[PDB]
């Protein structure tokens, strides 16, 4: 399945892309993580439900210099993304 997630708190200038990258690389999973202009990020990721659970507990926390608010979800359908990229 595909987890579209919206990344709330103090998220940005602490590393958290590269680390949501490390973490979905090390599950198999595929997506993005990208910056958003109000201080948010956008994290995309196509996998085995129980692999992007695990993945959604990682975003949950972030690295530690970061402060995760809330991660909004919603559960839809892969689209055949590959590999992981941060923008």
């Amino acid at each position: 399945p595909r987890l579209v997630a919206l990344v709330k708190g103090r998220v940005q200038g602490v590393g958290y892309r590269a680390f949501a990258q490390k973490k979905a690389l090390e599950l198999g999973l595929s997506g993005y993580a990208e910056n958003l202009p109000d201080g948010r990020v956008e994290v995309v990721a196509e996998g085995p439900k129980e692999a992007l659970e695990l993945f959604l507990h990682h975003l949950k926390q972030g690295p530690r210099l970061a402060r995760v608010e809330a991660v909004e979800v919603q559960w839809g359908e892969e689209a055949g993304l590959k590999g992981f990229h941060v923008y």
